[PDB]
């Protein structure tokens, strides 16, 4: 059409993931492929792209069409002359155990619109992003991309970032204190190590800056709602803004360099919670930390700060100046509490557990001062904090499955971003496809498709299949093809 | 009582280990940023509010003073030997919100989930402990 | 075989505790015992050990095969000339109330590879350790 959608593309943009719509669309997607082979077999229908350059499998991943995605990646077609259109094969079947082969033609990152890359780099307006990696090829593909060539690269990145923060801690713990921020290099072994730790601190701050620029401009053209999608790359970029902003305040003869180095230091250890993904039970834990900040702590800290600024306004309005210029120093704060900042600080201490409840006496009407404090402790400490624990209790029950799937997407972005770092590793990133033969094409040529291998077992259906590739079972670097192939 | 202590085991291994990693990352993270702020005395002067006239310039003292926020004894004005009072309180408020408000109250919720899922399992682990 | 597994040992290491696999393995474990009594009754098939010294009941406890374990300890065989292969008997039945007897041949700690000792002293890599003590002899 004018969009460029063929018949198979239009079946994708029709399906809306419901149980009835998935049933016939994947049935109609089958019958048109089978008709597409019988009418003229020389044309591969799934290679046809629209004007957005998307194949019908890449279109199902670009939108949230999981039921079409689950069908294409697991497509078994039993009819001869149409066996080559299958994307799932079995290479042997010895009784109960049979070994399935999933084709990896456009997926597995070597192509341009690879659906593993299309899912993980989506813009969060597309539905079912966390669920599309749970289809049976894409889960085992990422897990075995994790178990070799990535988890040793990821544990190295977590080893350097711990060594980065230990250097940036020690270079900031032992910062000079004598005067203006351009400090002279004293010829000691300590100040040599101190300025070595500062050069390694800025060079990391340049690195997370340039890693954030290439996320914003070079790779991943981000929308305005995508800055509130990827929270991790903002947190590493905002850290590098405090680190590079420290260097600007360093050479500008300003002692405010320590006010920005400190914000880079507290946020830098807070960004150690990035690397706690890849560990499964710890990575699900930090996804739940995210969903407590966004869902339960944002709803708390609005109603809390409305109650905090509300009652502290009413306490300052009560309390006057000293007016008796006299009192024994109980803990000795003889203080003008007449600031709004001091009272908001003294009502925050009720939330911690350090609320004084007699923090001043410079008022009149002792009754309405305690009634304000008691209505504050009941509304905030008794009600609102204990309600936050209950609302965190509900959220854990409802995201208990979701946080496992958001983590597998967080690990998937790490797996794909690792492969983008090296063109040499991309030739290693062929995930076990081995260039296996899966039968014969029309014209009777060898098929030779990259196939991920999955071992399975069934104790009720014994798999006397029409198309089985190897007559001899297993894989021992010795192959033998089956004569049941028409070609 | 035996099912109760099997649940104590499954809170230490499953929920307290996941807590005390992210807690000690937040504790050592913000206490590093507080020590980096605070200097020596530099005024050698102040009325003894509870009388700790102290060099808080140790990393151990600040990690001890940020641990007290978790107990309920966090001072929140535990030193004055700094500059930039704004970024000192913003560090403490971001610590109390991340640890006391968020992370402790989340630990109670995650202990709430674990009790629901090990309610049958802890009875069977106990019968193995008795066996 | 080279491992030492007989036919009943191999039925144990095949079963993987699922609902369909438990159903026929314990059905096949029955039919081979019944054939094992009819062909030559002088040989007790469950006393045969492999090269790890495990009986077919001790092998089901050494691994996590709970469904084979739940079957052997509660095995009632109704056919005469095969009643002696049962491990669960009833000694009396007065109307509604009947008194069941569970055999304690290799279990109850007096033997060397007693399955009550084998389950409780497992190395935690074996599945279903906490659930294997919930079969009806081993709990009571
Ligand atoms: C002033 C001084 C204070 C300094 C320290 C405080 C410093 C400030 C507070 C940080 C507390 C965070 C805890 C550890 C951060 C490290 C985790 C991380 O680094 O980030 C993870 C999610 O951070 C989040 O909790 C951010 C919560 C919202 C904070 C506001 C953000 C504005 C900017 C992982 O999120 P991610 O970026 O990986 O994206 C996921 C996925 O990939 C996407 O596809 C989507 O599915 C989406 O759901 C994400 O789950
Ligand atoms: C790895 C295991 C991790 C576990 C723990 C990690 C190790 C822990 C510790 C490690 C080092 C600290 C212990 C030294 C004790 C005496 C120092 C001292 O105080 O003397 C002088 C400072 O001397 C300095 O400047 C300190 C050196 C700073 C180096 C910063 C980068 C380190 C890596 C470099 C490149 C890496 C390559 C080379 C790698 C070998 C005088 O001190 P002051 O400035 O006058 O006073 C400061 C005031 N204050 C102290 C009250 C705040
Ligand atoms: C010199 C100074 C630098 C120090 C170097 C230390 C950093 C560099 C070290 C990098 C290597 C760390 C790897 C350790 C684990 C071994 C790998 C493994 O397979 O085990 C597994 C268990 O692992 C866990 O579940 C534990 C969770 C650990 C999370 C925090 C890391 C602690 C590192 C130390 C403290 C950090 C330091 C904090 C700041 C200083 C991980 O895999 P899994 O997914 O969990 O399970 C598989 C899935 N399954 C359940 C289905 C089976
Ligand atoms: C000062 C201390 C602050 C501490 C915490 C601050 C931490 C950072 C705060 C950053 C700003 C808050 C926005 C969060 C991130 C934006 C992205 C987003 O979509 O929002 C959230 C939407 O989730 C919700 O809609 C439920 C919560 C309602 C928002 C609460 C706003 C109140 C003030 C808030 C400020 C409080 C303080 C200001 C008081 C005046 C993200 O949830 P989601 O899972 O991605 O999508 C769910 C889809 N759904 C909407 C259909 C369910
Ligand atoms: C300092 C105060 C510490 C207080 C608490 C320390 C108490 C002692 C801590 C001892 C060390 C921790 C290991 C516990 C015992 C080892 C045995 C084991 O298998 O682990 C646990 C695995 O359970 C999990 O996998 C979930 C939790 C992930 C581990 C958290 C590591 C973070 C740092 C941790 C250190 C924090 C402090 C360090 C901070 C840098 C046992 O669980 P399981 O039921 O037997 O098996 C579940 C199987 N599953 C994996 C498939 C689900
Ligand atoms: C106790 C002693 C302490 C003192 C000594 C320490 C001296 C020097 C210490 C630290 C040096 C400072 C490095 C600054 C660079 C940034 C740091 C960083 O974490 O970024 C990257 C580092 O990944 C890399 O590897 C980048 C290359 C770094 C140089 C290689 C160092 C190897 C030294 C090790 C040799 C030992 C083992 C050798 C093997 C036998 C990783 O981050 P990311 O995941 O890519 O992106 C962030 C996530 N994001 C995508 C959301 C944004
Ligand atoms: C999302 C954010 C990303 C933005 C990245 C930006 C990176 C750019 C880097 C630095 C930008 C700004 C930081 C330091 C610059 C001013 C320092 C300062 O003067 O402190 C002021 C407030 O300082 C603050 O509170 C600033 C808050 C920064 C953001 C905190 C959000 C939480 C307080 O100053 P003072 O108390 O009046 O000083 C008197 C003390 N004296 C006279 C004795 C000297
Ligand atoms: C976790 C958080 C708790 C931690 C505590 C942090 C809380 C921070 C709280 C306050 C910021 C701190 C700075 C001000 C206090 C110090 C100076 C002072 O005494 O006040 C001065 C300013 O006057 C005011 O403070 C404003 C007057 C009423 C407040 C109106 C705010 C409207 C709501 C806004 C929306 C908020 C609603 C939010 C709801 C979601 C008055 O004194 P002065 O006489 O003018 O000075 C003499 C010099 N002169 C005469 C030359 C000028
Ligand atoms: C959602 C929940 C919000 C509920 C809000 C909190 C509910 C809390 C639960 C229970 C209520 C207790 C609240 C505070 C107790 C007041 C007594 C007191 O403070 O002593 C003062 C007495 O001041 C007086 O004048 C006597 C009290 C009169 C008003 C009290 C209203 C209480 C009911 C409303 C409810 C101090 O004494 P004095 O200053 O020396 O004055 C004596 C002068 N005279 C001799 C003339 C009298
Ligand atoms: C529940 C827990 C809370 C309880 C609190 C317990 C917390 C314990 C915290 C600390 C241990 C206590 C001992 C040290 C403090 C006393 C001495 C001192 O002042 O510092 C000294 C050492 O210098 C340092 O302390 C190191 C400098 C930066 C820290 C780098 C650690 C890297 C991360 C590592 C991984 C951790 C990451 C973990 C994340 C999971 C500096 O003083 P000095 O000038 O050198 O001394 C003069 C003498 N001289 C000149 C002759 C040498
Ligand atoms: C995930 C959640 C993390 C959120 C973090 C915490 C959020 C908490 C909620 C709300 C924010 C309240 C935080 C602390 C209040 C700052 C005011 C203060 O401390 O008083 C200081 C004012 O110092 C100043 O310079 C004025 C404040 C400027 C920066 C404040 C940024 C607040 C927004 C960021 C958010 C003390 O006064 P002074 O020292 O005498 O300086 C006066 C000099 N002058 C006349 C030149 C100005
Ligand atoms: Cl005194
Ligand atoms: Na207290």
């Amino acid at each position: 059409d004018s969009v460029g959608n063929t018949v198979l593309h239009a079946l994708v943009e029709v399906a809306d993931n419901t149980a009835d719509n998935t049933k016939f669309v994947t049935s109609m997607y089958n019958e048109i492929l089978i008709l597409g082979a019988k009418l003229h077999p020389t044309l591969k229908l799934e290679e046809l792209i629209n004007k957005k350059g998307l194949t019908p499998l890449a279109l199902a991943a670009s939108s949230g069409k999981i039921g079409v995605l689950a069908y294409i990646l697991q497509r078994e077609i039993q009819e001869p002359e149409c066996r080559h259109l299958s994307r799932k094969f079995t290479e042997w079947a010895y009784g109960p155990v049979h070994s399935s082969l999933y084709d990896l033609s456009c997926i597995d990152t070597c192509e341009k619109n690879s659906v593993l890359e299309v899912i993980a780099y989506s813009s969060s307006e597309t539905p079912n992003r966390h669920d599309m990696l749970l289809v049976e090829p894409l889960n085992r593909l990422l897990q075995d991309k994790w178990d070799r060539f990535v988890k040793r690269i990821f544990y190295f990145n977590f080893f350097v970032y711990c060594l980065y923060m230990i250097v940036f801690t020690t270079a900031a713990y032992y910062r000079p204190v004598d005067g203006l921020p351009p400090y002279k290099l004293k010829n000691t072994v300590g100040d040599y190590f101190r300025v070595t730790g500062e050069i390694l601190s800025v060079s990391g701050g340049v690195y997370f800056f340039l890693r954030g620029i290439q996320y914003f401009l070079q790779r991943r053209p981000s929308m305005k709602t995508l800055f509130v999608d990827s929270y991790s790359e903002m947190l590493f970029f905002v850290q590098s803004l405090f680190m590079l902003g420290s260097v600007v305040l360093y050479f500008s003869h300003r002692k405010e360099y320590v006010a920005s180095m400190v914000f880079s230091l507290a946020m830098g250890w807070t960004n150690m919670l990035y690397y706690t993904r890849g560990f499964q039970q710890m990575g699900i834990y930090a996804v739940m930390i995210e969903k407590m900040i966004l869902r339960d702590l944002c709803r708390f800290m609005f109603v809390y700060l409305v109650f905090l600024f509300g009652f502290s306004t009413a306490v300052v309005t009560l309390i006057e100046d000293g007016k008796n210029y006299w009192r024994a120093p109980g803990c000795r704060p003889p203080d003008s509490y007449n600031s709004l900042y001091s009272t908001c600080l003294e009502l925050f201490k009720f939330t911690i557990g350090m609320g004084d409840l007699e923090f001043t006496e410079n008022y009149d009407f002792k009754a309405v001062f305690i009634i304000l404090l008691l209505a504050y402790v009941i509304l905030t400490y008794i009600l609102l904090l204990n309600m936050l624990i209950a609302l965190m209790g509900e959220t854990v029950n409802k995201i208990a499955q979701e946080s496992k799937n958001i983590w597998k997407l967080q690990r998937a972005i790490t797996i794909l971003d690792t492969e983008k770092s090296f063109l040499k590793c991309m030739r290693k990133a062929f995930r076990s496809g081995k260039l296996l033969q899966v039968g014969y094409t029309p014209d009777g040529k060898d098929d030779y498709r990259w196939c991920f291998r999955v071992d399975e077992v069934n104790w009720t259906t014994w798999n006397t299949n029409v198309g089985i590739i190897n007559e001899d079972p297993g894989n021992c670097e010795g192959v033998k093809r089956t004569l049941s192939f028409s070609l």
